[PDB]
């Protein structure tokens, strides 16, 4: 059923994804490279204190703080919704191998029992009005580029200066490079404006990852996690295979003399991939501007920001069902790619920027090192772009991308199961967009509040209430897949992005809160992603510019979890036991310092103005921008913050690049 064609380093075809300086060279040739992290200045992730620690700790609070989580997967009491052994990792080891990126999703999907394409034809029109209503009226924004962050593929530069010129170059000749496409010309777009090519395949730790503990052994047991060979990556599934990664952390004595505790894993590590900077500058100048649409009007449905702010919208609803997507960004459809473009063209876009923005939905991929000795391969042909990888992450518009497929699968869950009764208000493209107009704001007696794979649908008093119950119980019996378009199941411990929804007795909306996720604190203050980057000197171009900052919003993150003062009592105890020190004073310590370092990086810091200014979201973003990537957005950061860790191209390059793609 058509392998993809792949092309080894070797080829001219992935030679010329590299350009002849230093940095693209080595990114071609990087080999698979482990280590342990630099967790804080001073402290690897694998010192014997620090696992002893991790050890005790996460046994303490597995025993005494038992998850709560009900038949329905409703958090109450305690609000822990599984053990504590995620943070028992070796990190900066990843499992091995990670997966070879599948470079066709067709067979999964219809394997999977999911649809080619809309079922109905109300549903193609709601998939066409959600394009409609996040496309038509958007106002130009400065593009807004990551400091530090590289250009990948071509140049991997990650020269403020010189990402700034490649952006600005590339709203200027997006045009003649689309046209180019349009003419089927991939390498003369490629060659000449670098648009194109291929994504660059890095892998990254999701440092925690469920662990079990057998009463019956008294040996602890890591989650299996799948990965596809190369085979069955270039085949779609059809051959090849799909087997457990190895977790076992044992080859670290024998191969580093690290020593190993019982019960301790190698990391879990998942495919992200970077995009071809030129190519992305010009969808990332208009998906800016949706967002800000989306955020504005659409608030209701899709601006999240603090437990309360979501809790306001929950509190009013009847029925919360906390929905779960099975491996979303793999399963995507390339079918929605094309609605979305082919209903852009129809809006009036210009048609060289809609090519633009499908190409990079069908480009070639090219694989560095999932594992020692493999790797090194480009899949597909990047002078015919046509992969199905699902949703590439590094794709400048890819979080718009899931929230429009999402936002719609859930609500044709809600009509197909609980509003037949809606049908009617749908009957052609203008009664549709009013409708999902309506139905966004939260004036419909069916709601929704998501962000790409989380969230959380919602039923008022109505007809439609008896139904959303049937739903509930549909998904809990968890026999029969409620969409037609992606595997959906209900959350076991409902949460939304970050937020454990805590029930109490009635077990209703109405007397549930929003509370931090005290698993998510342990994840973040033992477990992240990144090491301190020491030898980073500005910071701001770190993965972590200021850890020390954390501790000054962990309460107003993480207060309202109802054990919350018990784990932070239990984290000084074995700490004292594991250093023989304070952990809350070392982190006191930490918190002044970086204190002091950010006033170097705020213009209107006085030398040691202090953190008074800053909102508990400034304080998580600068310890974590990677929050910045996926729970919040530019307008919940204060201003002054934003500028540490973006820098901007001019509203008066992006506002004429913007004239020329959006409708009259
Ligand atoms: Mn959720």
């Amino acid at each position: 059923p058509r392998r993809a064609p792949a092309f080894p380093l070797s080829d001219i075809k992935a030679q010329m994804l590299f350009a002849n300086n230093i940095k693209a060279q080595q990114a071609s040739k990087r080999s698979f490279k482990e280590g342990a992290i630099e967790t804080y200045e001073g402290l690897l992730s694998v010192d014997p204190r620090f696992l002893s620690f991790k050890n005790e700790l996460s046994r303490y609070l597995t025993d005494h703080f038992p998850a709560n989580v009900d038949e329905y997967g409703r958090v109450y009491g305690n609000g822990v919704r599984t053990n504590f052994f995620g943070m028992r990792h070796m990190n900066g080891f990843p499992m091995i191998p990670a997966t070879w990126p599948l470079a066709s999703n067709l067979k999964k999907r219809a394997d999977a029992d999911l649809a080619d394409g809309p079922v109905s034809e109300r549903d193609n029109l709601l998939f066409r009005a959600a394009v409609r209503l996040m496309f038509s009226d958007l106002e130009p924004v400065p593009l807004k580029i990551r400091k530090g962050s590289s250009t990948c593929i071509p140049y991997f530069s990650n020269d403020m200066g010189t990402k700034i010129e490649i952006a600005e170059r590339a709203l200027e000749k997006a045009e003649e490079a689309g046209n180019l496409m349009l003419q089927g010309k991939f390498d003369d777009a490629y060659q000449l404006h670098q648009m194109g090519g291929a994504y660059y395949v890095v892998y990254r730790a999701q440092s925690t990852d469920a662990i079990t503990l057998d009463p019956k052994t008294g040996k602890f047991v890591s989650k299996d996690r799948m990965v596809a060979d190369f085979e069955y990556a270039v085949t779609g599934g059809e051959q090849g295979s799909l087997f457990a990664a190895s977790k076992d952390a044992s080859r670290l004595k024998e191969q580093y003399g690290i020593d190993v505790p019982d019960g301790f894993f190698c990391e879990r590590r998942r495919t992200a991939m970077g995009g071809p900077f030129a190519l992305n500058a010009p969808i990332m100048a208009v998906a800016q501007p949706v967002r800000n649409k989306i955020y504005s009007k659409y608030a209701y449905t899709f601006h999240h920001t603090t437990r309360l702010n979501k809790e306001e919208k929950v509190k009013e609803w009847s029925l919360c069902v906390a929905t779960d997507v099975s491996d979303h960004d793999t399963f995507w459809p390339g079918w929605l790619r094309d609605l979305i473009c082919d209903e852009l063209l129809n809006m009036g876009y210009a048609p060289w920027w809609v090519k633009l923005f499908e190409t990079s939905l069908k480009l070639p991929v090219y694989v560095g090192a999932p594992a020692p000795e493999q790797g090194h391969t480009l899949l597909g042909d990047p002078s015919n772009p046509d992969l199905e990888v699902g949703l590439s992450s590094g794709q400048g518009a890819t979080d718009l991308m899931g929230t429009l497929l999402m936002s719609i699968t859930y609500l044709v869950m809600q009509l197909d199961h609980t509003a037949p009764h809606l049908n009617s208000r749908i009957k052609d493209m203008p009664s549709a967009c009013r409708f999902l107009d309506s139905y966004w704001q939260g004036h419909e007696e069916i709601r929704q509040i998501s962000k790409s794979d989380d969230a959380m649908l919602g039923w008022t008093k109505g007809r439609a209430l008896v139904g959303g119950h049937r739903l509930f119980e549909m998904l809990k019996e968890g026999k029969v897949n409620p969409s037609p378009y992606m595997k959906i199941s209900y959350e076991h411990g409902g949460a939304f992005l970050g937020d454990i929804l805590l029930y109490d007795s009635r077990r209703e909306p109405g007397s549930a809160i929003f509370v931090g996720n005290i698993n998510s604190m342990l994840n973040n203050q033992f477990s992240p992603e990144y090491g301190v980057q020491s030898g980073v000197r500005d910071r701001s171009k770190r993965k972590r510019p200021f850890p020390g900052l954390a501790w000054a919003s962990m309460k107003d993150t993480y207060g309202a979890c109802p054990i919350y003062s018990d784990v932070l009592e239990a984290i000084e105890r074995c700490w004292w036991n594991a250093f023989g020190e304070s952990y809350r004073a070392y982190r006191e310590d930490m918190l002044k310092r970086d204190t002091l370092e950010l006033s170097r990086y705020v213009a209107s810091m006085a030398r040691q103005a202090g953190l008074a200014e800053l909102t508990p979201i400034d304080l998580e973003v600068l310890a974590d921008p990677n929050k910045l990537q996926y729970k919040w957005t530019e307008a919940d950061v204060s201003a002054n913050i934003h500028e540490v860790l973006m820098h901007g191209v001019s509203v008066e390059k992006t506002e004429r690049f913007l004239r020329s793609v959006m409708p009259r």
